[PDB]
């Protein structure tokens, strides 16, 4: 089977857990060790040593929205993750781009900071999940009526939820209620609901980290 | 025709300069003032108000690697810029992505730093030019046998190359001389020379911008 090197609390990791399960590829999950990398993952990300890898026929495919891509692919004749069109295509890219720089930057500094910086990620955070809000409207899904290439990139995040609600001490759904709509409404599919570790362990996660670095 | 909304000395916006010239697609330049950014950049790319953007039938496309891919998809019929498999695809879009993260960012501490930063810079920008270096290896073009992705990924780049050795006081071609008779090899193609402003204008550039905040 397909090895997909991974992080079990990594919301990039997640995103190909949840790619795999919705092309309904069976595959091996093997949990990473940072402290004590693999020679698996030293061999097959060299420049980054990061997860996921998924490591595929012999070959590696690095960074998680390149795993994703990859798997949309390389299983291409069901459940496609983007439109066919070379706009829907673009747009589907630079929103996920969007989720990876201004989404992950804010999101980071609300768990993993104190003090003045966490007040600003907090701020930029809540700014992020508006401009979500906005480009969702009132579809069901990033990717219109059907789970997509958006979807998989964003909703790796909600297993993070608790843990953002917690450290900057605010409601989500008060700022983007149909936001925490549609988390809801993705963790009904098996694929995500699989995917994604129990919310109180990634807070517990998150408490550690603050407890050791702030 | 489509609209390229751009600024001349970007290293992102030449991508898409270069892009569309080996497609062969026409054409509209705009340069945009920054102080005075257009209605129709501010209406088209409203997130991160930057250039490049393409306006095509009535859509923007924004984000210079994403543009890239879009001007593969929207003209497929000729010069493909990616391998037609899965895996050399995700490589394409690893190293294209390398060259956006290590490689940008390295870049823009030697010629938009001082001190123990740029000397820093200087230090990663020879290792992310040694690590392009191996991967390229003993090929005529990062996409292999033919100009690709990756190629126009980084190509742009080399007309900040003088700026970079000035700025740093050292030789690209004495860290990675296959990389430099790359970069020659690809200014034998229109679609890069004319994309491309000379070198000289680029280091006037830099160095207003260094007597203006260094
Ligand atoms: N841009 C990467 C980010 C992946 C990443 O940051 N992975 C982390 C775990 S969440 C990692 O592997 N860290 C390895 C380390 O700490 O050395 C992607 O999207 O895959
Ligand atoms: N990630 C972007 C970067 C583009 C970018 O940084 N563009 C700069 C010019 S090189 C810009 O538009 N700056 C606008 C500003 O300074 O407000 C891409 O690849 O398109």
């Amino acid at each position: 089977l397909p090895i997909l090197l991974d992080y079990w609390p990594s919301m990039f990791g997640m995103r190909a857990r949840v790619a795999l399960r919705e092309k309904g590829v069976e595959f091996e999950y093997r949990e990473e060790d940072f402290s004590n990398k693999s020679p698996l993952l030293l061999q097959s990300n060299p420049i980054h040593k990061k997860i996921p890898v998924l490591v595929h026929n012999g070959k590696p495919v690095c960074e998680s929205l390149n795993v994703v891509q990859y798997v949309d692919e390389a299983w291409p004749e069901k459940n496609p993750f983007f439109p066919s069109d070379p706009y829907g295509r673009a747009q589907a890219r630079f929103w996920a781009d969007f989720v990876d720089k201004k989404f992950t930057d804010a999101q980071f500094k609300v768990w993993g900071k104190k003090g003045e910086e966490q007040e600003a990620g907090k701020k930029e955070f809540i700014e992020a999940v508006k401009i979500l809000e906005s480009e969702l409207g009132d579809k069901p899904y990033f990717g219109g009526d059907s789970f997509g290439y958006v979807d998989i990139s964003l909703i790796t995040f909600s297993s993070w939820f608790q843990a953002y609600e917690k450290f900057g001490n605010f409601s989500i759904e008060s700022e983007s209620p149909k936001l925490i709509a549609w988390a809801k409404r993705c963790m009904e599919k098996e694929s995500v609901s699989k995917s994604l570790p129990d919310s109180e362990k990634i807070v517990a996660y998150a408490a550690e980290y603050r407890k050791n670095n702030l």
